[PDB]
Parts: C-alpha cells; structure tokens; sequence
C-alpha cells in the first residue's frame, strides 16, 4: 500500500510515510481540535509541494471564511483557486457525482470533506449514517484518490465519532484530542488504525502555530568552558559541546549563578546563547547578574545573548517546546540554559514532563547545542533528589550543590556528581559566592556524613 | 481577522486582542456562571469607550429586570433610552429581520443574545437545533456584526451546549465554569476555540464584582534597600531588604513570624509610609493586644492613616476572591509594603495548582506596583529546612527568613537565619534570638553544636 | 435590589441581607433536605417579626399535616390562620389567579409554593415544564411580592432540579443538600445565583432543631488560673480569659488530668464550667477525678459544672457544634473543655473538621469563654504532631506533654510550646502524677535529643 506524503512535521513519521493512497482517512475530534486546519494543510501542501490538484467540499462554513481563516497561517488559497490548483465546492448522491465530476474536471488527487457529521442530522438512526457513510467511502475508493474525512466527537475519551459507526466504515482512523487536566489544554494526535499498513500506536503531543500543525513524535570530544576555571578542572577540562549539564540543588544554592557564568562565557567567546527564565524576571536577572559582575544588558547589545522570560503556569509543556525550538531556530545559539525544569514540572504529569525533557535534550543534541538545565531539589539531601529524579538518568553531567551546616553556619558545597565519557573530581569542595561569582575552595576532609547536609567532626 | 476590544480586565489578553470582527462567539455555561452579565458588559463597554452601537436581544428576562440587574454594577439604561446608543429587544426568521432592521436603524456593530437555548422549547431534536442555529449565525455573519450568543449547559465537565451541536456551528466558543471542589465554588473562564485566530488555551480564574467580570490572565529591579524593623536583621541581609522584593518567613507554630510582620509594618508607618496587614489567623482585637505587648501601638498607626488591617478567615472565600480583595485594598490604600499572615492559612483545603496560581498573582502585582511583600508560612515539620525545600513557593520568593526551634540543655530555644538573599550578600550563621516586651533580640550563633537543622543539636 | 430579611440564623449573612424583593427564589433539594421547613420558616418569621401577611400554596400535603408538622418547632399556624396572618391554600392558570386574588384579598407580601415539581407529572417533556414554570415566575414578579419555590432533586451532586431547566427560569437558586460520606449525613445550604445582587458562594453546614434551620456561616489582658500553680508560673501568670489553650500529647500523658484541674479551678472560684467528654464516660470520669482528689459530683451539686458526655461516631460535626452552642447558651459557663478533638476528627474530612474548630474557637472567643481543648498525637514525637496539626496554628497557647524514656523508665515531660502575647517558660520540665494531681519538677539539663522521646546523657 503506497502512502501519500502530507508534508506535516511529525505525521509523516507517525504514519510511516503518510496516508494510504486510493483510500479515505477519518480525522475525528471535538470542537477546536484542528480538524479543518489539518484537512486544509493536507490540500495546501499537496499543491504547494508535489503540485497535485485537490478539492475541498465545505458544508457549515463558506468558501470565503475558509480562505480568510487559512490567512492566519499566511496562506493564499485565492491564488491557489486563481491558478485552478484548489477547488472549494460550497454545500443524496448529487454531491458524490459533483465531487467525482469536479475531481476529474480538475484532475484532483487529494480531497477533504469538512464535515460529513454536519450533513447527517436529517438521517440519524445510527445504521442510516453507516449505510450512507459506507456508500460515500466506496464511491471515493472507486474513483481512486485519497481523502481525509472530518467527523465530530462529544467526549475526549469516549465514542470515536458521534454515532460510533464511522470508524468501522473508514479504512484509516486519526483521532484529534484536546484533553483538559488541571485547567490546562493539551492537543494530542493518534492513528487508531491504518488498514494494510503499519503506524506508531498511542497519542503524540502537537500544537497549532502560524506554520500550522506541529506534531512532535557524531558525539565529538570537543570540550567547552562553563565560566568557572576551578569547575573546568573538576570536569577534566570543562563540559562537552554536544553535552547536557544539570545543576540540581536547594533553593538559593547558586543554580542561576552558574547559568549566568555559563551564558556569559558563550558571549565572551563571541558565541550566541539563549537563557530561558521561568522563575525570576529579566529586570531582577539583570540586577542579580550585575551584582555578581556580569553586564547581561551589554550581552544583549552585542546580539550574543537572548533572555526568553515566561511563566511555566501560563502555557503548556507542548507549547514551551515549540517556543524553545522556534527561538533556537531563529537566534541559533551555541549554548542554551533552562532556569528551571522544577518550575515546568509543578502542576504537570511525570509522563508529559519526561517527554518534554527528551525533546529539549534530543533537539539540543541534534543541533549540537550545549544545554545547561537547572532543577531545585524538593529534599535537603541533594543525592536523594538526584537519585529520585528520572531526568538525572538522561543528563550527561550532574553538578550537585548541597547546603552544609558547619559550626552553626549554613555553608554551601559543590561536587561533580557524574561526568559521562570524561574523568571528573570526586571531592565535595566548599564554595562561597561574592561580588565576582563562585570561589570553589577545598573539600571538607575532617567531616563525615556531609551528604546529609549536617556533617560531624571526624 | 480584526479583533474587538471588549474592555474586560483579562479577556483582552486571554483573547489576544478580543473577539473576531463580524463573527458569532458562543458563551456556554451553567446557571449563575455570569453569561448575561458578560453579555451586558460586552455591549456596555462598546458604547462607553469606542461609541459602538449595540442591541441586546432578551428571551426569558424582560428589558426592566435586565436594566434593574445592571444597577448592581452602577450601570444606567440612559444609553438604551435617552442617548439611544443601546437597544433592548423584548422576547424563526421573524426576529432575524428585526435584529438586522434595528442594527441598520443605528448602524450597529455589537450584538448580544441571551439565551438561544431558551428559544428551542418546542424542538427537542438536536438536528433541528443545529439547522436553526446554523442559519442564525449565517445571516448574522452576512449582516457583518460581532454577535455574543449565550447558551446554557447541565454539567461543568460535560457537553459544551445543552444539545452538544452549537459549538460546531459557532466560529468561536467561550465556556464559563463555576466548579465546586470542597464546598467552595470557583468561577473559571476558558476560550475553547477561535476560528482563523490565536488565543490562550485552558481555563483562567475570574471573579464577579461591582465593576463586573475580573478575569485574571496568567526592566526595574532597583538596588534601594528598605528596613525590616530589626537592626541586626538588616545587618544579616547586608543592609535590610529590597524595595520591590518578596520576603518569606517560614517556621514552626509560635516561632515569631507574626512578631517579624509587626516590625515590618511598624517600620513602614515609622517612616510615614502606608502598610496593609492581611490577617488570616488571629483577629484585629488579638493582634492589637500582642502588638502592644511587644511595644507597638497598631491603633496609633491606624489613627495616622498609615497602617490598615484586613482580617478575614481563609476557610470562607475562594483564592480568586482573596486575590481580588488584596488588589482592590492595595489600589485604595496604596501602601509602600504589605504583609500576608499567612500563606499556610490560605493553602489548607486548596489545590497546589490553584494555590501556586494565587502566590504568582500576589507576588507579580506586589512587584508590578513596587511594593515590599513580607509573606509568612507555618511549616508542617520540625525540620524547617525540609519544609522550605518542600515548599514550591520558596523558589518564587527573593529572600527567605527561616525560624526554627532548637532544644538546648532541655530548653526550647529558637534560632533565626537568612536562608537566601537574591542578588545580595547575607549572613550564613544560625544566630539564636529571644522575644521580650521590646521585640526580637538576635544574639550569636551556636559554635560548639552540630545537627542544629534537626531541631535537636549535639554538643561539639 | 432590596432584600427581605427571612430571620433565619445564618441565611441573612449568606444572602447579604436576605431574598431579592419582588422576585422568586428556587429552593431545590432531595427528600428530607428541609425544603418545606424553610418555606414555612420564611412565612412564620415574616408574620412573627415584620407582621407581613403571607400565603402557603400546598399540593401533595394538606393544610392540617403542615400545621401538625410545624408543631415540632413549637409553632401555632392555626393562631396565625385564626388571626388572618397566614393562608394555607389546598391543592392551568386557575391557581395563578387564586394566588393573585388571595394575596390581594389578605394583602400578602411573602408566598411559598411546596411543591411545583409535584404538579408537573402530567406535563413532563422538559420544555413543557419551562414554559409553564416561566409563566408562573412572570405572573409572580408582575404581582410584586417575593416567594421561595420548592423543587425536587434526584442526585446530591447532579441536575439542579428534576428537568434541569427550573434554575434558568428562576432569578435566584438555593440548593439544599444532604450528602452521605462514611455512613454519616451532612445538611449543606448554598446560593447558586442571586440575579442583581451579591452573596456568599459555596456550601455552608446547617442542622435542623426545635428552633428550625441553623445555617452556620476586645482581647483583654485578664489572666485566669489552670488549677496548677507551677503551670501558671510557666505561662507567666496563668492563661488569658478570652484565650484558647491546647493540651496535645500521647495516650495517657495527662490531658484529661489537666482538663479536670482546669474545670475544678472554675468551680472553686464559684464560676460555671462545661466539660464536653468524647472518650471516657461520666461514671469513669467521676472515679478518675476523685482518684486525683477532685469531687466532680460535688461540682455538679453546686450547679458550677455540667458534664456533656457523648460519642463522636454518633452525631455529625455540624450537630456537635449546635450542642456545645445550645449547652453554652443555657448553662453560660466561664470556661469550657473539649476532651477531645482527636476523637471528633477520626472518620471525618480535614476540611469539615477545620470548620468545626473555627466555629467552637470563634464562638468561645465571641462569648469571652476560656476554652481548653485536648488532642491525642498520632506520633511519639509531640513536636512533629503539633507542627503537622493545622488546628495548632489557631490555638493561642499550646501545652505539649511528651513521654521521655530515662534509665529504662517511661517518664513524662511537660512544656509550654507557645504563649501568644505573653512570656512563657521554654524549659521541658518533667512531671509525675500522684493521688493529688500533677507535680511539675525540674527540666532535664544533662540530657540531649529529649524531643525524640528517647534522650541521651550529655
Ligand atoms: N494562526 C493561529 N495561531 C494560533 N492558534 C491558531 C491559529 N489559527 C488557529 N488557531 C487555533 O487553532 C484552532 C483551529 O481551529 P479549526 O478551525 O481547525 O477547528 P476544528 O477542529 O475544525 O473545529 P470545528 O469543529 O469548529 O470545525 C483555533 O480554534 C485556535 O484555537
Ligand atoms: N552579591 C552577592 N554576594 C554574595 N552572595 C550573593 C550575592 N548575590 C547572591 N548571592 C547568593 O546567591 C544566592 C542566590 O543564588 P541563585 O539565585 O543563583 O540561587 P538559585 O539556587 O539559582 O536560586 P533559586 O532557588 O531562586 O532558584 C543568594 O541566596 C545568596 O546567598
Ligand atoms: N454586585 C455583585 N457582587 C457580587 N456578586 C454579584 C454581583 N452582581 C452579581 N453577582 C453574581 O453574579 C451573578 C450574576 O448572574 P448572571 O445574570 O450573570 O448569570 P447568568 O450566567 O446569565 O445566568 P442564567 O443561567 O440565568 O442566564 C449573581 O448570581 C451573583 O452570583
Ligand atoms: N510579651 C511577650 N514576651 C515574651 N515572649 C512573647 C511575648 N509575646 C509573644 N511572645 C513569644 O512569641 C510567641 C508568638 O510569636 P508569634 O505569634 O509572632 O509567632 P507565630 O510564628 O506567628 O505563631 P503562630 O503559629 O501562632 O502564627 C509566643 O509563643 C512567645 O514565645
Ligand atoms: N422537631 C424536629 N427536631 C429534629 N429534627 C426534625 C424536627 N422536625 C423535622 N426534623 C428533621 O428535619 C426534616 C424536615 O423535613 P421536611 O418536611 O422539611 O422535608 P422536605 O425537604 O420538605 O422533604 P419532601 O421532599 O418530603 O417534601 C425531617 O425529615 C427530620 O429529619
Ligand atoms: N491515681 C493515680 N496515681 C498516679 N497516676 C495516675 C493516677 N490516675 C491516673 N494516673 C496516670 O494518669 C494517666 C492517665 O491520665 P489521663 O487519663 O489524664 O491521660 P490522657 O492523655 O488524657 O488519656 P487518654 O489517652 O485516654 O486520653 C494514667 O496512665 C496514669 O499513668
Ligand atoms: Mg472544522
Ligand atoms: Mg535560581
Ligand atoms: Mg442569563
Ligand atoms: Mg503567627
Ligand atoms: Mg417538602
Ligand atoms: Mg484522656
């Protein structure tokens, strides 16, 4: 069974090539899931890429509203209709002939019907829909062209369609969802079945942007600096270019301090760096940075640093990934920083969060970008948190900052927890922050049980 | 697709400009969600901000009741009668004509219909509803005017409309909710879809006030330092706190959080500065006594119109309501610094999602108006450090003042330490402090003591 | 919009004045929720207070049963009907006229219809109810008098009414619930909406008594004694008159011993004290008390002590509050004692329990009553329990009793954990119980980690 490329970032890989050619695919989903955007994008790409004439049979919506609505993604369907590339037919076998005729009249290969559930209210009786639904499908496959039928849904986790019979008639079934968990929406796509072919099972996180749908389905020995010389000595000559570093520690340990020095070092070597803030504001970050002896304002003036401040609770994880990607695709940094991951995990699912980290890490490694992500531990024992963290198994380097109470004084300690394919210092060296940055000193030799955060004289 | 500024506090940002031009927006919700209120506000602002002629089509309620109902928000009906900028049509295509007629009879632009679910009593079939709903939105778009059709729902988490078909006919869908979790209602508005445009997905906390709906959508940083009330505490923070900064004092029950809040507010009024104290644990009567027992006359500071106390039981109103109160109270008095006693009193019997959205708002607004916020929180463990790390609101704060009990020689002594100070140097020593009739007396730290963070140290 | 006072303890504050005048309020709820009791109480109060003639339109019930049923709250509707103050009309616009006529014939201002859901079985068809329901409402508001319509419900957390359309017709909606959680009923009232006015949102705990419905929506420096001189020295001269004391400790620490001495001290100063027991029985309490050297039997003979023994598992929290209040309103004590709160929290919700403590504390402070509540900790570390307790943040004084194992002997220790707006001793003094009460001795000076319950020689 040949598959027809839809040129939809993700769907191509999820459908193992695309949609079965000569057959009809059903895209069911609730209101605002993006059933019309998909059907349009399936046609547009078809004419904008392989130049394969395509017809869109409208119903509840008009040929003007569709074009005007398609303008949101910067598309000109009028020019596509002015060149006879696309045909929008306004709207019981009078339609089947009109489509069969129009298709042959414009030598069409890709058709989209949005929606059939609209023109079935006068029928109902469940079995009535089926018989009329089956006839259409047969009248399509007989013509020999591939389509993507649109169907309405009531529940996100209920019947496939409205009459729960359209799925058994259609050859391929794609379900568009928009689940609401914790007052936060999430668009997920899934291929229920693909008769006479293979596909990726389960749901995949997607978003809607000006580009349209965005379904989200080497190892060089080159070392880079972190901004701190002592830390580079502890990492056996700084981090790797194509590596993921992780700074985990208690609140106010110095995660943001290390990120500031990591971003500065990029801009100091005339290299672009993107800082994704989710805890502090640009105003505060600029002040805090300057207090340590770093002019972030200057770094933005040299077009070598871009601060992307935003609230984690605002947008969803799926959207946050689309932002970093787009922002990374535009500025094209040498190294990025996420401050922090703990701010993006609160009020989120462990499953939906794991997929975020995989994407950011994978993309960062795919574009050969040195990513330094931070994370605030939920326990006073940093080691316990790092071991309890499922994102710590994915990171290549782990910088652990731990509070150590010594002589009734809350001192701080830093240690390179792990360093993949590179020697690192295994000593828990103490450090003190000043008006110039970190000052990594010696490691507590005459103390025991320092991992608890409260050592004892040996 | 041109938008239409509804002038609704929040919706403008949530809708990325407002509602699509010459398009039909559906506002579904249960009874008491505020569909009619929203519908009135939409038109009201239209002919009181941009002079936009709009008509309100009624069905269940009459032109007098509606006009009388808007009297709770101080809105007169002189715009619909004397002025003639409004039009209340008392109440299948017999009405559509009148809508268009009146529209062109005042060069219309904004329309509001409440409710369209009530004009389908005769018809019980969903198919019929769609057909009539479809032709309505069709004509409307043909005329070219911003319509805000209002429908009703049965479940807060179920069908979009009563017949679950109106959402597919309408171009835009807005769902007003009023969820009840733990015998407490929560009004949340959400934009389901906006055909041919972008918007904020998911539901946003809103409240209904005398000004109507109050939707709450989700470089300064000066180095100017302010005093906390305690001299030694200012020396421990490297010259007092920051002006536009959030401070948090966590500790076991009876550690001295309220004592620190009392000096923070006193110091304000001492420099002829206004300070609002938000109480949620003790009452004014009690607070005045304890305050005076520490050597502070809060009654005096209230007499100088410099201090205000807003006592209220947490377990009564919703977090969104508390947020609306603080804002309004801060917008009225306009203080230099505020105090919340406490965040733990407002966290009990609330969701971590709903509670984190609160602190973000208060912190955000406090910093957005350059107000020094001293928030407190009673720790649920005897190891204060554990609780601070466990706290997902401890990362949000700029300064953290940790108070913790320390058993020494079979005596329950207390210790204070500046856990962290964002973009500032602070003392890293756990100095013991005592409380008396003059207030806190920060002493020295414990040199020959180990495992002090445990609450029960050992002689070194 | 003017509001009409219903003289219902609570509703006045929950409705911010009362019910919208010239409009109709809908009181929906299940069977036994108290829809008829409310409607009657709305009329009675109207004639017994502002003397505003009122008419009750009955249906399934008769004008005799209603009066006989109203006798339970000690009301004489016959005398109200014998004076032409109330009119009970026995029982499709023949009724609207009968009401419109009768109302004007008796110059009525308050009307009650129980129930409309009864006279709608022959109609049904959902939309039919609406049209007939809307007509009634319009025929009422036109007359210009305020009402409280009664409607039946199926589920406690489901449709507002039976046809789920009455809520959209009515101007104001009040829902009476009777939720069953853990084989225990709880009556909650709520104002869904109030068109053209403000109200308290969410549900409020209410009960039914002989008084009818019972919706439940200074700081002097005067010090009082606890019965123990050493404890008064540790509290800087005893507790405050308008203060809440809390005795938290492990089972058999001496909570009941301290409560006995606290109640005795009241009766010793010719002051009335109420002891609310929930763990031990009067028989046992009398014996235990006498064993320490206190004649509680004598204290009851002097009309200075009243023991209110009851089982927590019997009645609900809402009811327990109504008892203390009524019992406090009758005897009018100087100081009360709850033994204990831990007995009233088992098999209850943390939310429904927090509201109980607020009420008892608030009322105790409103009537200037010194309340000493006890609580049995669920851990061996008293400090951990006090910190973990959400009721410990509301109490003004916290007396912590902790078991301390010394020299293979289970000794006991007492300490004033906190004392609001008063100096207190910060020493963990040991104590031993004898045949005369508590003997607070010195504090363990040569021991460390005593808070664990198992110290160590220093
Ligand atoms: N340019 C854009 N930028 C951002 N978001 C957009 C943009 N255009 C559309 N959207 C979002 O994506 C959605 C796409 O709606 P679409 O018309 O595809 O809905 P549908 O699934 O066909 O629904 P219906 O059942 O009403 O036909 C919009 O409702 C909006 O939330
Ligand atoms: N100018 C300064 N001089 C000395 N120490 C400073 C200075 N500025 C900040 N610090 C120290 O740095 C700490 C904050 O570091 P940073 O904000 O990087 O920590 P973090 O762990 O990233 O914080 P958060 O918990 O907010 O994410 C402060 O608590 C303080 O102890
Ligand atoms: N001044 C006010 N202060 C506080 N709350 C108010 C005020 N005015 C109105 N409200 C609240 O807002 C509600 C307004 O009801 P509204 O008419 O907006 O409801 P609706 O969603 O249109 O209901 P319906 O199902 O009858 O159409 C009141 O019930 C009340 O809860
Ligand atoms: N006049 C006083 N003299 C001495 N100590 C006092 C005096 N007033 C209060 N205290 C001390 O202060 C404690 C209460 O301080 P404060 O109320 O500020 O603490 P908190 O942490 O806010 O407690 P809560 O858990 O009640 O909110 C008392 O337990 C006592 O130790
Ligand atoms: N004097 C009383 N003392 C205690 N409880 C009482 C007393 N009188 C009534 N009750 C309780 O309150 C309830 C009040 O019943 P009421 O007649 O108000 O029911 P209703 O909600 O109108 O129900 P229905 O749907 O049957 O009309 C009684 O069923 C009983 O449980
Ligand atoms: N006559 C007595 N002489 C000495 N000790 C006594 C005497 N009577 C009781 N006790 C001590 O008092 C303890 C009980 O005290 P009390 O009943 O007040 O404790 P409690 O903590 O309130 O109990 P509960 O856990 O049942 O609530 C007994 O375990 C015993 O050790
Ligand atoms: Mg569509
Ligand atoms: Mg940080
Ligand atoms: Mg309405
Ligand atoms: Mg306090
Ligand atoms: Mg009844
Ligand atoms: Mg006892």
């Amino acid at each position: 069974i040949a598959k027809m490329r839809t040129m939809i970032e993700g769907f191509d890989d999820i459908s193992h090539g695309g949609l079965p050619i000569g057959r009809s695919t059903l895209v069911s989903g609730t209101s605002g899931t993006g059933k019309t955007l998909f059907s349009i994008q399936f046609l547009y790409n078809g004419i904008i890429e392989f130049d394969e004439p395509g017809v869109f049979v409208t119903f509840e919506e008009t040929p003007q509203d569709i074009i005007k609505n398609a303008r949101s993604f910067g598309w000109d369907l009028a020019k596509l209709v002015d060149e006879g590339k696309l045909f929008i037919l306004d709207a019981l076998s009078a339609l089947i002939e009109r489509i069969n005729y129009a298709i042959q009249k414009y030598r069409a290969r890709r058709v989209s019907i949005d929606s059939v559930t609209s023109v079935f209210q006068q029928y109902d009786a469940s079995s009535v829909v089926r018989r009329e639904l089956f006839r259409l499908v047969a009248r399509l496959k007989q013509i020999g062209a591939t389509t993507v039928m649109t169907t309405e849904r009531i529940e996100e986790y209920g019947p496939i369609a409205r009459y729960g019979v359209e799925e058994f008639v259609s050859d391929n079934v794609v379900i568009l969802r928009n689940v609401l968990e914790g007052e936060r929406r999430r668009r997920t796509l899934e291929i229920l079945k693909l008769r006479g072919t293979s596909h990726m099972k389960g749901e995949y996180p997607f978003t809607i942007t000006d580009h349209g749908i965005n379904i989200f389905p080497r190892s060089s020995n080159v070392r880079v600096s972190s901004g701190v010389v002592r830390l580079d000595e502890m990492c056996g000559g700084g981090f790797f270019k194509d590596s993921i570093i992780l700074a985990t520690g208690a609140t106010g340990t110095g995660k943001t301090l290390l990120v500031s020095r990591f971003v500065e070092n990029a801009c100091a070597n005339k290299e672009r760096a993107i800082l994704f803030a989710y805890e502090e504001s640009r105003a505060q970050l600029l002040r805090n940075a300057y207090s340590w002896g770093m002019d972030f304002e200057e770094m933005e003036r040299q077009n070598l640093l871009k601060i992307v401040c935003a609230y984690p609770e605002s947008a969803g994880l799926e959207d946050h990934l689309q932002i970093i990607k787009s922002e990374i695709n535009d500025f094209k940094p040498a190294r990025i920083a996420i401050d922090s991951l703990s701010a993006l995990a609160r009020g989120v699912s462990n499953n939906a969060f794991r997929q975020f980290v995989i994407g950011v890490t994978g993309y960062a490694k795919q574009e050969e970008i040195t990513g330094l992500f931070t994370n605030t531990s939920d326990q006073w024992m940093g080691a316990h948190s790092i071991t309890d963290s499922h994102i710590s198994t994915i990171t290549d380097t782990i910088i652990l900052l731990q509070y150590v109470e010594i002589r009734g004084e809350m001192s701080r300690a830093i240690n390179v927890f792990k360093m993949r394919g590179s020697w690192h210092d295994k000593a828990i060296r103490e450090f003190m922050i000043s008006d110039k940055g970190p000052d990594i000193k010696d490691s507590f030799r005459n103390f025991e049980r320092i991992i608890s955060g409260s050592p004892t004289r040996i």
